[PDB]
């Protein structure tokens, strides 16, 4: 009876049990601990506590959860804290005290479980007590305290579909492990009685799984192990959390989870391939348009036009704002979105800047264009050089409606315009943009492109 | 040819469209029409042969001599000339404000820091006061004498082939003085403050033609003609003003929309079309099925956006809000492949009788939700009210409109061009095979997937 | 030394009271009983018998114990204030105390009476308020240490044994710092007298870990053997922070209660039979036919509402003299330094509907849609705003100020009582005769030139 | 005898004495009331009280002045109140609570005559008593009370030079007629003696002259005319004033004097004048925050707060976006626009930039802040330097809702903050920003400031 129960624990201790952010789990009431996948999804109780360990379940009810206080040769320890929130609304805001999940930037604001009927002060409820006691450890200035600091695992109630219909109850979503970076006392007004009650407000920093966005659940097996030390649990623990226990609060901005919407391109993958014809072509473009910026602005307008038409959308070229000097906007255009005789106008603000293909564009120069954009307006930045990482990061993060055109796209679109209606001769378009054509500035308001 | 030439001038209409670029040269001929690729200004104001000198148009306020008639004396007209622009450096808070699309222009008088005394000691402002007194109105006989104000702005042009900066102007309609004020301006050169005049002006609607018949000027410069005899080549707007007064101003001002307003008939399918029948069946089906009609709306809007080559990608709905109306979310990839930028598409739907129209506020509920980088789309079985379209165009609301006509048209080719069946399966699809696809996600998350 | 046991008990036992606590207030009650008639004894909580100190009287208005003489200075321990809001719609006085405890803001008026001779304030209350204001704006931490905390109390109607009972009970509303004190001129609707008085903006500080205070703070402040710097050991963290930093602490120490900003139709409308209700009736019955005169009135009302804060508001124009459209009127709010400030274009919409009717989210959205970047909106109505409209304004974060029946009626009451001497019909006539003249056809952006 | 006198008074009553805003008047206490021109300038005493009237002088001593109560048949009334503002330091102000003139916007911030050694509440002094008795009528509840209201005529001591020789004393200038828009309690501290004292602060609304940029002094003659009733004294009053008498509070935001002037300031104008105490303060600021970025961000948060408080808006302290590194947004606040009952939250984005006081902020740097602004949001840029002219014109043209705080504004605001809270001790403030910039940093989204 001992050899078997031990060999099973060793068996589950050998195999890794990974979870990932977004993983739909099946949280069933009275579920076993053997079924690896219940009802199509990975079973919760098995993932958190396999049957091989011989350990009881880690309940995940609405609010704050925690298993028994782990007593050990190390010290008294809290294994972990399991958090669960809802999304179904039935109110006015619905809540001024609603839990906010910013997983893309690794930050979650979560509110305590103090009820208006709770007789006492935060936190007489088990949940808030666990939260305070853990907060004291997360605010630890030593490794001896941060080792004891129980990991807060996040879960989110999700609606899961199958073949037909949608199941709202019975499923959860792993959101990650987090550090308690701030705790506050708040006052929430219960609308049922119109009476104010106190509560807790946690600012949490979600740590990123290295190298892939996930967590090995054997770490929890380590935490729950009453025969282990606090330092003996950092074997299957993510490197970020380890770096937190090793460093402190100063490691937070470096280990905090970070997810962008779209991909970011380096200067090398924005510029054409080294040695290719497009490289020498871009160099000749930088050499030719170094003296005159305006012809480069006209070129940029035409290029932008061909780029917007490349997708399929109907584009209408407007004009060029300036004839001398510099400004925030260099050229104006318009995009008719939809079908013919029903399409809606979208003003296209354009900025062009000729620069070394090795050089990159600063985010403030892009922002000088973004700032002029009103509702229903989009932008386009045309350059010979590349775009800095922070530029694209700020664009993606803040959801900036700006089309980026670096060396590569410029070279390709121009090369397509050299073959289409230029007849191979590039100096034809190059010189045509220099004289005659460059005199047309129109000099009108940007929103007046709609009228024509 | 003495009076016969002047009578020959009174036969040929000299219509001057609002926006016509004119050639203004120092010592320009009054006989030659076209000058340097442009219509000569001096000939336009004074054709020569009328026995009348050319109406000068120097910087700011101009006016010809007083006109002596058979009864009473009248001022012919007032010729204004401005000059934009400062090449990306608008400097004056006392700059003239031109809103021709709504027939409104605010113009500032020509008092100068050097000018001693109060406005208008200066000739221009003096003329402005004198005219404004008549523009006040009260009686129709008093409005009858009020001199029209013709507006011009110096526009940099292109002489046949290459650009020319100075020596060219641009017509800007005829205006009524609706407000006179005294303002104080600080001269940047000196730093000291000087008084001046500020004028709110209503540019009247031309009527059949946006421009005006310049023979009106000739009639007003005609000494033999009386005041009430000068209103024959004048726009009906000005006549309505002389009749009524300051009350007729809202209904006579120039009104220009960037686009055209469609009627209910053209927003609906042809009266005898099969698509009209399918539309009627659509309405009869989704009368009490809002959610299904909204999923359908998501699909239809998706196919409409797709029917252009534009890289469109669908998403979800939003029936979670909290007693809030349902809206579908989509996303468009803007520009070429790789060189692309996401755009969130927020759409709403309303199944109404094909005869019924959508109010401006209902569309505005979609417009309001739009953050920068978003576009809206409204889908309905009925039509769209005039005022809604007006507000969308005028205020430049980025919202795509799909009436019953476009709806039925796109739906008709959305089934028997891919389904391999009929409309019934789709009507059942939006109910059963669609179900709940709203989720609890913000519209911004569609660009993150 | 024998009573020093009870005194030590008092000094050692934390005596907490929370914002919203119901206290039994009886003048003849003793300071030894902790409970009286079902509720906590006010006089015990404020001045326990173990201290042997006199009672802290809570007369209606402004109260303060005799000056406390310390080894260093002579300080006023505290200033107890008892307001009496009483009514759901309000009383008859246009200048009544209003509470925004969910945001730690209280508009409170001085005790200057119509029958008061001289300048504000020859009355003891206003005098105490000014003497307190001398310290609440202390130029040093030492001065701020002497500053008497304002303890707000507020008469209420508790639900006891005999099917609820009015009077005899007060409500603790927190400890306050005087943000602002200005000269105001009020008018008694009944007597007809116009008199000066003091208008005070008060900041109810955040309690921190608890939503209230420890009255041992008051015990320390009343202790004549303690220096002012020795009395902060039981004071709120927000208060200590204020004493240290001064005015720089106020924006971050106000009490905040996370509560639904959505209001019902009953809250937005006056009481069933209040003065504001009759005012609203006169307004609706008057402006039922003509919408433009009401647009003018709404312009004035929006102006007053924005000017309450002390903001730099400048009127613009009225859009249309006939017909209907998206925006009814235009104004502006200069924000920043007097030398270099940025203007905020204000877009207004007026709609006179049945006071029982509500404004739809689409009707609000017609206004919100017109808002450019840097622009703010305002919607004025005789009716209310639907729940969903407010929900969408909160959700999608619409920069729009909502002025419904109650706010309109109250504001109009103040305007009438302070400019036309209680003559509503004069104001109405002025709106009818002057609306046509206050109309321009300018773009909203042109308001910056004003 | 009687013929000449009565004809003199009649000829004064039938002749408009127009005085414009900015006019320089010769003021001699021993001058006569006959000469209309004294020492190359207009005689003050003649202008304010012509000899033909036979009325006593309207003395203009330093501070607040008022003639004897006019015993009219309607009742007793005050003719007017003549304010004289002592200084123009041209930037060399040492007292933070000096009177501020903004005549281009018809606003004047004025301060009472309460002295540090004054015993009693404001105002036991004659001046403050005059201002309070006046304010009683300026906020008159009826048209008649407003008819009784004595107009405030503002005068500022000026240095004149008509021959090429500057004369510091002896001459004053007209600054229009004003309405007491606001009268509030305030506490000042004389930096000299170091003594703090209470006083009155006033927001004055200089009214629009209408057709003329000034007033006709026959209005004053009529108010001083004891034979005239109060209602009969408006015959030569400005239209704005009559409109105020009729309407009341509702007229004020529409009758303020307005002067159209360029909002663009030079680098010299955005900086405190050289040789001033304020310039020394700015020097100390730049020198102290030359290496500190985030401390300067905290300080900038505080300063922004104070400026918004000056505007009258209710500001709410939010947080700092980061404790380390750089970014677009440094600090976040909130403004509850409207009244207590009816209001809306306005998110405030802030950016700090401790550059050289001679260095100017580029359009791209400002636009990096503007680009982050949604609707219902406002921005604010705080710098030790100035803003480039191009940045300013880009702000004005596209109407960017951003508050500009350059070196001068910053320094002045800091001087007032220090004098009013730390007893003139700047080190306390600086150390406060250095020691508290770490615990003010949160990783929340700017929209979360509505919950604070
Ligand atoms: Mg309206
Ligand atoms: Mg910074």
């Amino acid at each position: 009876k001992a050899d078997i129960a031990w060999a099973a624990s060793a068996e589950v201790a050998n195999k890794p049990r990974l979870v990932f952010v977004g993983d739909e789990l099946r949280y069933a009431q009275g579920a076993n601990q053997r079924d690896v996948e219940l009802d199509g999804f990975v079973n919760y109780h098995w993932l958190t506590s396999p049957g091989g360990l011989g350990l009881p379940k880690v309940m995940l009810e609405a609010g704050i959860n925690a298993p028994a206080e782990v007593v050990g040769p190390d010290r008294s320890r809290r294994a972990l804290i399991a958090i669960r929130s809802s999304p179904w609304k039935a109110g006015h805001e619905t809540n001024p005290w609603h839990d906010e999940f910013d997983l893309d930037h690794g930050h979650v604001r979560y509110f305590g479980d103090h009820k208006p009927s709770t007789v006492g002060l935060p936190g007489e409820t088990k949940g808030n007590r666990l939260l305070l006691e853990a907060a004291r450890l997360h605010a630890g200035t030593t490794r001896e305290e941060r080792l004891l600091a129980p990991p807060l695992f996040l879960f989110r109630a999700v609606t899961v579909h199958r073949a037909g219909r949608a199941v709202v109850k019975g499923h959860v979503e792993f959101c990650g492990a987090a550090i308690i970076e701030r705790l506050e006392h708040v006052v929430q007004r219960d609308p049922e009685t119109g009476r104010s009650f106190p509560n807790l407000s946690l600012d949490l920093a979600v740590v990123s799984g290295g190298e892939i966005d996930g967590v090995d659940f054997r770490w929890i097996d380590d935490r729950r192990n009453a025969a282990l030390a606090a330092g003996e649990t950092l074997r299957h623990a993510p490197e970020s959390w380890i770096r937190w226990v090793r460093q402190g609060r100063l490691a937070i901005p470096g280990i905090r989870r970070r997810v962008l919407a779209s991909a970011v391109q380096s200067s090398k993958e924005q510029q054409p391939a080294s040695g290719s014809a497009e490289a020498a072509t871009l160099q000749t473009l930088y050499k030719f348009y170094d003296g005159r910026k305006h012809a480069f602005e006209l070129l940029a307008s035409r290029v932008a036009a061909e780029v917007f038409r490349e997708s399929g959308a109907r584009y209408k070229e407007g004009w060029l704002s300036r004839s001398s000097g510099d400004g925030g906007v260099d050229f104006i255009g318009r995009i008719d979105m939809g079908s013919l005789k029903a399409s809606t106008p979208v003003v296209v603000l354009g900025q062009a800047k000729c620069i070394q293909p090795t050089s990159s564009v600063s985010p403030e120069q892009v922002a000088r264009v973004v700032a002029r954009l009103r509702r229903g307006w989009i932008g386009v930045y045309v350059t010979t050089g590349s775009f800095s990482r922070q530029a694209q990061v700020e664009i993606i993060d803040d959801q900036y409606p700006v089309v980026l055109i670096a060396g590569g796209t410029l070279a390709a679109t121009v090369r397509r315009m050299v073959q289409a209606n230029y007849g191979g001769d590039l100096d034809a378009l190059l010189a045509s943009t220099v004289d005659e054509y460059g005199a047309a500035v129109t000099h009108r308001r940007p929103e007046e492109v709609i009228s024509l």
